[PDB]
């Protein structure tokens, strides 16, 4: 949905000048004060209660402004709240301030981390120093009471602890100044261990992301020895598959994802599922934005949703707030949860008891709110989707494929399948078996699990970087296979293109891919070698080909054997490759007139190279995997 979906509904909870917090005035006495603006929202579910976690800008929307942590919780999914000021600030100046929280939830106890501030004006990464910032630890402890069939709660927080003493003065080589939560909803790892993602500043203003961790629910705290690259703050955190996945914002660039199997110790970028697919508008080039990213179970299935706006309006912006769901292999783009064309920001995604929330930013003339969003149309798309991603992948993974010499084969490899072009199609669009990237379609007819083409661009465009902003096929770039079935309907006069990976950049350069000839033989194309002709085929008959490419090495396979010229280099430099799209016949917009008489079935697209066992399985199965 192009907006919050039909179903759904949302209350501005947290609402600007407006919604009053318990202010505690320093002779202990209670006031009622009203906020400017509600910013940095999290919400989460403790023992059955949510809890919607705010800074409370008292005075004015900015950061260096007075500020307080307020917190707002409901035993009855939010027909009703309680008000709290859970964290106070110091009072040591008119702007002193608790901010950016960062919260866990293990048990009946909330673990919040903030950055505590008391009188600088300008922005943390930029002070002279460390002196006026202290990183403070706060418990909070949830307690359900039932009296004669009413359920209430309460929350008692502890007193602020401060983490400085317990800082490093340096990690290597780099001298340290400040550290920040990384804002949002953080995690309880399978292990026990209490997770904070962080946001460190150096002496010189540079950020960078860690992971700061307990193994005693908070008693004591280690930093452990990875990070990011520079350039990456408000990191956020959740376990898949036994690693952490830590998805950092990046300011003026694509969002880093990096995964650890160690509890942090060592970092490796997410080049082949999640990182750079993210970003922080069109153009790449504006200030970025926090996004929740949190792991849940959907209709059996374990998923991630990641939430952050299009921003298309430029710098804070951050119109078009959107929900994605991923499996670390497909991504879905749930839709636009905020409305129409306002401005969002900061957001935060629960599911609980089956049901899905947002507690989200909204900014009219930097006045901000946070609503609270009941996302039921999304929620109903999302299992949907989930069901449809699980049927697939069992079918698949059910069909009995030949038996090879070494009742059935192999099964046929659905582990990193992220897309599949099948029989579902019309005369625009190609669609993707698991619902999240249809190729775009010119001169075709449609035929049992796909299309022949026929006419000035014939063919079926499956786009990469053509994406556009969100780029989900991003991986493409450090590794894919990209598998079909192929018939040469009539010859061509020279040469045409059949199969391949379109790069970006000056002329019509490929990556890897095949064409064919009027000698009927084939021409693999190896990145920038020249594509010489090599073997033979013939009209009218049904080909397997495989186009693999990892370790910047490329192999194209027929009928389940390399052609004469694979594996080798088809990426130089260090740079990643930038691939515009797969191309599947001959389409084209401009150029020459490429009209490649082909017919192609059953495109089936992998974020890695599949091994021997996997390709022959295929080459076996080409008659088994139709959707029809
Ligand atoms: C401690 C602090 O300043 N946090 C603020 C953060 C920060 O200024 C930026 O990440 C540059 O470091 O920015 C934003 C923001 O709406 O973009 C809100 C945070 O409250």
């Amino acid at each position: 949905a192009a907006s919050l979906a039909p179903g759904s509904s949302r209350v501005e909870l947290f609402k600007r000048k407006n919604s009053t917090v318990p202010f505690e005035e320093s002779n202990g006495t209670i006031r009622e004060r009203v906020v400017h603006s509600f910013r940095i929202p999290t919400i989460v579910n403790v023992d059955g209660v949510m809890v919607a976690i705010a800074d409370a800008r008292y005075e004015t929307s900015f950061d260096n402004s007075f500020i307080e942590t307020a917190v707002k919780y409901s035993v009855d999914d939010g027909a009703t709240w309680n008000t709290q000021i859970a964290i106070k600030n110091s009072r040591a100046s008119s702007v002193s301030r608790v901010m950016d929280a960062t919260v866990i939830v293990k048990g009946n106890k909330l673990y919040i981390l903030v950055g505590s501030f008391n009188k600088t004006r300008n922005s943390w990464t930029q002070h002279r120093d460390g002196s006026d910032w202290e990183p403070l630890l706060v418990v909070g402890e949830v307690t359900k009471s039932a009296a004669n069939g009413k359920t209430t709660a309460t929350i008692s927080w502890g007193k602020p602890v401060s983490l400085k003493p317990l800082f490093p003065a340096e990690f290597d080589g780099i001298l340290t100044k400040e550290f920040v939560g990384g804002v949002g909803a953080a995690i309880v790892a399978s292990n026990g261990n209490l997770v904070y993602p962080v946001q460190i500043a150096d002496m010189g203003g540079r950020v960078f992301t860690k992971i700061m961790y307990s193994e005693d629910d908070g008693n004591t705290w280690k930093f452990a020895e990875g990070r990011s690259k520079f350039g990456c703050s408000e990191p956020a955190v959740l376990e898949w598959e036994g690693k952490l996945i830590i998805n950092n914002r990046v300011d003026g660039n694509r969002r880093l994802v990096y995964e650890s199997s160690d509890m942090g110790k060592t970092w490796v970028e997410a080049l082949g599922t999640l990182s750079h697919v993210w970003t922080n508008s069109p153009t790449s080039n504006q200030q970025d934005c926090q996004s929740s990213f949190v792991a849940v179970t959907i209709e059996g299935k374990r998923v991630m949703l990641f939430t952050h706006p299009l921003n298309l309006k430029g710098r804070w912006m951050r119109d078009r707030l959107h929900l994605w769901m991923t499996d670390n292999q497909r991504i879905f783009d749930v839709g636009q949860i905020s409305i129409g064309d306002e401005n969002s920001g900061y957001s935060s995604v629960l599911y609980k008891d089956d049901k899905l929330y947002s507690l989200h930013e909204i900014n009219t003339n930097d006045v901000y709110s946070l609503v609270f969003v009941r996302l039921i149309g999304e929620l109903q798309l999302m299992k949907s989707v989930v069901r449809t991603w699980k049927e697939e992948d069992n079918h698949l993974a059910s069909i009995c494929t030949p038996v090879v010499p070494a009742g059935c084969g192999a099964a046929v490899p659905t582990a990193g399948l992220v897309g599949f072009l099948s029989h579902s199609a019309n005369g625009s669009v190609w669609e993707d078996v698991y619902r999240c990237v249809d190729a775009n379609v010119a001169n075709a007819e449609r035929v049992p699990n796909g299309l022949k083409f026929n006419g000035v661009g014939g063919g079926a465009v499956w786009p990469v970087a053509r994406q556009g902003q969100t780029r989900r096929y991003q991986f493409a770039n450090y590794r894919f296979t990209l598998v079909a079935t192929v018939t040469i309907d009539e010859l061509p006069k020279g040469t045409s293109p059949l199969l391949g990976a379109g790069l970006e950049g000056p002329g019509d350069a490929k990556l890897l891919g095949l064409s064919y000839d009027k000698n009927r033989q084939w021409r693999p194309l190896y990145g920038a070698a020249p594509a010489s002709p090599t073997g033979s085929w013939e009209l009218h008959k049904k080909y397997h080909v495989v186009l693999t490419m990892a370790d910047r090495q490329g192999s194209v396979y027929v009928d389940g054997q390399p052609l004469a010229g694979s594996g080798n280099t088809v990426v130089r430099g260090a740079t990643l490759p930038d691939i515009s799209h797969f191309y599947i016949g001959g389409p084209r917009s401009k150029g020459a007139p490429t009209d490649s008489r082909v017919t192609v079935t059953n495109v089936v697209l992998y974020n890695r190279r599949l091994n021997s066992s996997e390709i022959r399985t295929l080459f076996l199965s080409q008659d088994m995997i139709g959707t029809d």
